[PDB]
């Protein structure tokens, strides 16, 4: 059920090497994959490559690895091969930040997960196959798309030579499915209300503490919303490009709603885009700003990521009428 | 309504050699005509006698027909001569890289269709001329702009002595002036990501044929769409001092409605510069990047300008964030 790369894809990455200029470029919160997309699977290797080592994987299997991956994306307008290199750069950033916080086997792990997380995505969210009853909801019937995006994962790993964690033991292995599993379930957003909140009381009654299991998990589960989210952490333009990514998609399951015989909620339907700044204004309020406040008290050099996204919160300027040029 | 020049404008053309010290410069993708205003006319005639030789135009008929075009500019502060000009040079590089790629009838086409690719442009949009209701779009109603440049062009090859292609058999002269419309018509943004789209498709499915005529037409096209943004390729220093450029035609039209006592929006008003760099890296990604990336996929020897505009993509981002 997971597509495989060609041998000559696998082949082409194993001789790539980044440019030099973008070695500094790449360490930083704010940078942006946008104008580097035949670099973006050479990218991934070099962040895994510097947080994890050279010799962490076998440079055949992983490069078979991140084109399969790459494969297994679908032609979407958002959830796409760009948001997984997107989120995996982030989650690199906070833990080239956080470097000494995370065991070697959580660090692939995450950026394993992170690139992984939206794998098979087919436009839909979870409201929509819940609805209209799909199979995907039958077989899961929460985080519907979250544990097929983790089934796929398995799915690849599984294929001939693709295993990157064989030279793990059975014991760790298991403890990397596992930090994947739920590293890829947290990103489903209902389940980051709850999250959040119990962190920002496990901090506040300072009982927060990073040795024990369950705050990691949770902790986790919070850098892995703060990079699927990190759009709204990049520069103005750079953020406002990708919302247009963002609402494409949600418009196209509006319309096969419609057709269907469902009426879409607003930010589904193409035919109520002036709510849209309103509609972004009220997500950075309840989600993007909460999620950066509360990573930034518990990783405290992830703060320029709570700066971008208040710097973001331009659509305050944009509903008061003092939006620039579109292109 | 064409212009012709005077007998003492194409003479001293005629006298021009460029100086040795250019020599090398010129052929540079990122080569910079800003310093040389004096040489514009003089750059463009050497770079046709270059990549198409010196036999291709009776080089009075060549000079005659320049000193005219450059006439046929207004005084805008964008969609000027120097414009023209700017665009004629990446063409000439992109050309010069691409030697054995290019028929001579497409390199004579392009280099003229380039240099008269904005003839007559008095700095609106094709959206203000049919929002304000200019007489132009009453003229010509899509593409309202590259239709009335191209129709300048006609106009300036059938004036006495202009026909820098009389020389051609009569299926040649038809070709070659196809080529030049398609290639003005080209340079209309608006049809530059349809087309894009399309040849990212035909190059990534391995259906690009550059032995067919309208996949030839599509390549030129987004040459010509490269050709006309190449300030985006230039060194930081000569790429700093051209932000405002992008924005030209909106301020054009909110000056318009300045002019009916209407305070316009602020993207519209020249007054409010402080989103400008912001403006450039929205430009970059959205238009910019994907034009170059698209073209060094189909066109190898043209990695310089993707390179050089990635380059001002990262001065642009230090500028918004405040680094220099
Ligand atoms: C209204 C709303 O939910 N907007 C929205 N905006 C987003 C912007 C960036 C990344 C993710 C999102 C997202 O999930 N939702
Ligand atoms: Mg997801
Ligand atoms: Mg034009
Ligand atoms: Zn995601
Ligand atoms: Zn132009």
């Amino acid at each position: 059920n997971a597509s495989i790369c060609t041998s000559e894809e696998w082949q082409g990455l194993m001789q790539f090497t980044l440019p030099v200029r973008l070695c500094k470029e790449i360490e930083l919160f704010h940078f942006d994959i946008g104008p580097f997309e035949n670099m973006w699977p050479g990218i991934f290797v070099y962040m895994v490559h510097r947080s994890c080592g050279t010799s962490c994987f076998e440079l055949e299997k992983l490069c078979r690895f991140i084109m399969s991956v790459k494969k297994n994306y679908r032609r979407v307008p958002y959830h796409n091969w760009k948001h997984a290199v997107t989120v995996a750069h982030c989650m690199y950033a906070i833990l080239q930040n956080n470097h000494t916080l995370f065991t070697d086997l959580e660090r692939k792990g995450l950026l394993i997960a992170c690139l992984c997380h939206d794998l098979d995505h087919r436009g839909f969210s979870n409201s929509y196959l819940q609805k209209f009853d799909h199979p995907l909801a039958a077989l899961y019937s929460t985080s519907t798309m979250e544990q097929h995006h983790f089934s796929q994962t398995v799915s690849i790993l599984q294929l001939e030579g693709h295993n990157i964690f064989s030279t793990l033991s059975s014991s760790e292995y298991e403890q990397v499915l596992e930090i994947i599993r739920k590293a890829i379930i947290a990103t489903d957003l209902a389940l980051y209300f709850g999250n959040r909140k119990q962190l920002e009381e496990m901090y506040q009654t300072g009982s927060l503490n990073l040795n024990n299991q369950s705050h990691r998990d949770r902790v986790i589960g919070l850098m892995m919303t703060a990079c699927d989210l990190c759009s709204v952490t990049k520069l103005w333009p750079v953020t406002k490009l990708t919302a247009n990514d963002i609402y494409a998609e949600f418009w196209a399951e509006g319309d096969e709603m419609k057709k269907l015989g469902i009426q879409p909620i607003p930010m589904m339907d193409r035919d109520k885009k002036d709510e849209v700044p309103q509609g972004q204004l009220g997500f950075y309020n309840a989600v993007a700003i909460p999620c950066y406040t509360t990573l930034t008290q518990i990783l405290p050099p992830t703060e320029p990521l709570l700066k971008a996204c208040r710097d973001n919160l331009q659509w305050e300027k944009v509903i008061r009428g003092e939006e620039t040029a579109t292109w």
